[PDB]
């Protein structure tokens, strides 16, 4: 047990350096709880604080013996989610409860936690690991991410307005929601190894979760921002957790493993409110300044001008597609 | 789903006057992250964040169908972790791993998170639920708590010193670890009704894990304290990771589920390796102050003193037992 943490442990120390000199920088004193210096550079501060899974793309890492990745799902998960009331993230706990202490499956484990937390640029501070076969069939991994923000400079969409611009980021692909529906519709059917349009269907099921904190820091460093959807659980749904005015949207195509789905009977009603669809995240930006948030988001990742906010209340018109939501 | 995380988040929102207007109040605005005033009540601030489970006690919940009580076990588990670096804790999260949404059992579990909440004097301001039948066989419930403390005022274990006082504060019972070697070694053998000193197994075994905050916080606000330990997996282990020094210690009388245990074979050195036996949380203070110290936590539990931080490099004596950890 001691010895599968070990190569946790010593990950999540490699990953102090990178809030060195900064907010955030680990104390890395004392036991039984991580600390974390807020520092005075944000003057009135609120701490933000975010609590995420991977979910079941875990069985895929674990029928496929790949586990190098599922903590970048973790830790995407997490801070993308911090990026939606505008916080910096800084540090992130794991829970990791497992069936068993395997040491190999645990030194995966830790290559994509150290290369997720230099993604999202947080420390990885401390966690829990479980070892409760009784209760748990795999390996399961989920955390907690903290992130600052000025108070005044919290988004939470009650700035959204009629007329205000929709952009969507690319996802990388499934990211980490609607894996339950596609394992079950697909895998017994296809087998994990199923080439699709170049790559295998297992290859599609894991990859891993886009982060999006290094453009979204930079958009609302630069322009006013009224709302941000990290697209996860609901699909487009997540976006009228920002406001109750409407959306009206031109959605990208529907390719890779959305395809596949799709062609296997899923409507497209309930497809764009279980699969991020190619959009894995929203920002809502004044019209005025969509031409420099799309040009500023897409340095990182493809990105879409989708469409605008509504007069009409509640409704998400997918007009491309005929569907509302 | 929804009607299931009613029960919880109904129970969370109740818990946000537990900090309304002290240091950590939560605000009412935003979605996907929790936001937390850290205030200006501390010049100089850590935050200390910890993550931790209830462990396979959980399994005793849902064999007799009692879940009202686990969430107590949750947040004493966090908030006792905070303590021992010298934080108040301010708010938790809570992850929860389900293999169904089961309205019954939600709004079991969220009266132990409220009544635990309020003993803590934490608010519970988000969480998780993720259901996840092929993974999860049962309930899980774990959480990350937050909490503050002074910059000079962090409790680390630099400063334990040979001839410093070493003091227990009692259990409520077998708490949260060693159930998955208590449920293996006693559920066959004797049933979940067996009765033993007048209640049933299943109540020894499920009996909730006791809340250190107020002792603890009033210790540290009257004397010098030099080391402070949550007694969880490991037993008395916990007290090597506070210092290399070494203890000599006379520990309570072998009593309740820990005698049934004893008697069914286990040797007391793995007996203290595993169970906290009858002492919770302990503290290390400048012999001086041990009959302060001691009368401050006999306030609010039954302590002892249970003897000296020695020049004995590393080793734990528990002289009365003829043990050596």
């Amino acid at each position: 047990t001691a010895r599968a943490l070990r190569e946790i442990i010593r990950t999540a120390r490699e990953t102090f350096k990178l809030r060195k000199g900064k907010v955030g920088e680990p104390g890395d004193i004392g036991h039984y709880a991580a600390l974390l210096d807020i520092g005075k550079k944000y003057q009135n501060p609120y701490l933000a604080m975010t609590t995420d899974g991977v979910g079941t793309k875990v069985l895929v890492a674990e029928a496929v013996g790949k586990f190098d990745t599922i903590g970048i799902d973790m830790i995407a998960m997490n801070v993308n989610d911090l990026l939606c009331v505008g916080a910096e993230p800084l540090a992130l706990v794991d829970y990791f409860a497992v069936k068993e202490p395997n040491e190999e499956v645990f030194k995966q484990v830790a290559k994509g936690l150290y290369k997720g937390a230099e993604e999202a640029g947080v420390a990885i501070v401390g966690g829990e690991t479980a070892v409760m076969p009784d209760l748990i069939n795999g390996y399961d991994l989920a955390g907690t991410a903290i992130g600052i923000v000025e108070k005044g400079k919290v988004i939470t969409g009650e700035r959204i307005r009629p007329g205000d611009s929709v952009i969507g980021i690319s996802s990388s692909g499934i990211h980490s929601n609607g894996l339950t529906l596609a394992r079950k519709l697909l895998i017994p059917k296809y087998g994990l190894d199923y080439e699709y349009e170049g790559r295998k269907l297992w290859e599609w099921l894991l990859e891993p979760t886009r982060i999006y904190v290094r453009p979204i820091l930079e958009l609302i460093n630069s322009v006013e921002v009224h709302g941000l959807a990290h697209i996860t659980g609901g699909g487009l749904l997540n976006l009228k957790r920002l406001t109750n005015y409407g959306f009206e949207l031109e959605m990208p195509p529907i390719e890779g493993i959305f395809k596949l789905i799709h062609e296997n009977g899923v409507p497209l009603d309930e497809m764009f409110r279980v699969f991020n669809m190619g959009v894995g995240f929203i920002v809502v930006v004044p019209q005025e300044e969509k031409e420099e948030a799309l040009e500023i988001l897409s340095r990182h990742y493809k990105s879409y001008e989708l469409g605008n906010v509504t007069r009409e209340l509640g409704k998400i018109k997918v007009k491309n597609y005929g569907i509302t939501l």
